[PDB]
């Protein structure tokens, strides 16, 4: 559930946080909106686990599986159960043109998969009342480290692993006016990933539905965004700011850019 009466922790024993000593000194951890940016050292995930443990969270992971993609879900959904949200109750949607390709794969206590074919007989609607959250993401990755309930909120975005370092000039949003996506050099907090968003049932709907809508007028208008629904994604996220955003420890290319020191896990990566 989400938005609820919520009982009292437990007694809990952990170090103290210390107010004159800042989490990460390398890394800006919050947003100038008041948005924590999630990195490694920034939460006691014994704590978030029993704030969400305590609200029944069930949380929904979406993913598109089309043509060749399918060969992807093995070692996409194996990773995902070594570390993606363990200990909560998680609902897989696949969405897929190929149901009978869809790999066998053993799931723990709590977990489930629905082959959803693909456009569809599944209907918005029945988020809203199977989860409490929702995270969608690209097929062609692999987890290898933990993804958890630390980056559970009402909307959050990740940044980009190319950009995280650059100006906003350098950013690649859409640069054209006439495309709803469009962006000016002098605006943009972030480059945010197409590949890895979510939050509540209700915000992560309203952002596919503006993006849907978005997209829609540029068609009829003759002009396709730059980087297609990404490019919609970004306007959205500087128009309404997330309440979370993930650090590049959430979506990662080890091929394209190794293992910055910054970077003290690489949790969800771009397969080889
Ligand atoms: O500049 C945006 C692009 O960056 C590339 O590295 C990535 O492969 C694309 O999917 C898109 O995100
Ligand atoms: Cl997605
Ligand atoms: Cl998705
Ligand atoms: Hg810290
Ligand atoms: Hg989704
Ligand atoms: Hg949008
Ligand atoms: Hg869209
Ligand atoms: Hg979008």
């Amino acid at each position: 559930a989400i938005g609820e009466f919520m009982v009292s922790l437990p007694r809990m024993v952990y170090p103290q946080p210390k107010v004159l000593t800042p989490c990460r000194k390398d890394v800006l951890v919050v947003t100038p909106w008041l948005a924590p940016i999630v990195w490694e050292g920034t939460f006691n995930i014994d704590i978030l686990n029993e704030q969400f443990r305590l609200q029944n969270t069930t949380i929904g992971l979406t993913v598109f599986a089309i043509k060749k993609y399918v060969a992807f879900l093995k070692l996409f959904l194996e990773t995902a159960e070594k570390h993606f949200m363990v200990g909560h109750r998680v609902h897989y949607y696949v969405f897929t043109d190929q149901p009978a390709a869809v790999p066998r794969v053993t799931l723990g206590t709590g977990r489930q998969l629905s082959v959803l074919e693909v456009i569809s007989d599944f209907c918005e609607r029945r988020f809203l009342s199977e989860v409490d959250y929702l995270v969608c993401v690209d097929v062609d990755m692999e987890f290898r480290d933990h993804v958890g309930v630390e980056i559970l909120t009402p909307l959050f975005g990740t940044l980009h692993p190319g950009f995280y370092g650059s100006s906003r000039e350098a950013f690649t949003y859409e640069r054209r006016p006439q495309s709803q996506a469009y962006i000016p050099k002098d605006e943009g907090d972030f480059y945010y990933l197409g590949g890895f968003f979510g939050g509540s049932v209700q915000e992560v709907q309203r952002l596919t539905r503006a993006c849907h809508q978005a997209m829609m007028v540029d068609q009829a208008n003759g002009i396709e965004a730059v980087w297609h629904d990404e490019s919609h994604l970004n306007k959205y996220l500087l128009r309404h700011k997330p309440t979370k955003v993930l650090s590049p420890e959430y979506l990662w290319d080890q091929q394209l850019l190794g293992w910055p020191a910054v970077l003290r896990k690489l949790r969800f990566t771009a397969v080889p």
